[PDB]
């Protein structure tokens, strides 16, 4: 009948569903695949982080080494030597005076280690060529003289300030064309 019709167009609308429900899946088929690939790009930035966490330790492991060892030449520029000092502060000065190049100076430092200087400055002004040196100052860094011509220009030896500070920087060129290479 009538019914007939409805019959073999609702038969087709089964065939008509299906071709769609086969296709329908054949796609998220290749997208499924799809992703493969995506997700192996993914991997990739993995091992990047992974290289990049490579660093984080590296460094890390890196200034390690020259924290304590600062800390050992710091224990080591610490009260272990005794009147050694005064024959360190002895040849840093003429260490100091031999790059300035001045008659004049003025070695400060801690109190007394700047008046540890009024001492033996013949054996001072002995260990190279005769010269002149006057006053320093008290309440600045230890363990150092600070060398000041009495014209324009000083040098340090301060304490660390162009000692151990300096050695920061020597140990750093050499632990970074190895450590990074």
């Amino acid at each position: 009948k009538i019914e007939y019709i409805l019959n073999e167009a609702r038969q087709q609308a089964e065939k008509i569903k299906e071709e769609a429900r086969r296709n329908a899946e054949a796609k998220a088929e290749w997208i499924i695949r799809r992703a493969k690939t995506q997700a192996e790009l993914e991997k990739q930035r993995i091992i990047a982080n992974a290289r990049l966490e490579v660093r984080r330790k590296r460094l890390a492991i890196q200034e390690e080494i020259i924290s304590s060892v600062l800390e050992e030449v710091k224990r080591r520029l610490e009260t272990m030597s005794e009147d050694e000092y005064f024959e360190s502060v002895k040849a840093l000065l003429k260490e100091a005076i031999k790059e300035l190049n001045e008659k004049k100076v003025r070695v400060m430092s801690n109190e007394k280690t700047l008046g540890l200087i009024a001492s033996r400055i013949e054996e001072i002004k002995s260990e190279l060529g005769d010269v002149s040196i006057e006053l320093g100052e008290t309440v600045d860094t230890m363990g150092g003289v600070i060398v000041e011509t009495e014209d324009g220009r000083i040098r340090i030896d301060n304490t660390f300030e162009a000692r151990m500070e300096r050695f920061e920087g020597e140990i750093r060129s050499t632990i970074a064309k190895v450590l990074f290479g």
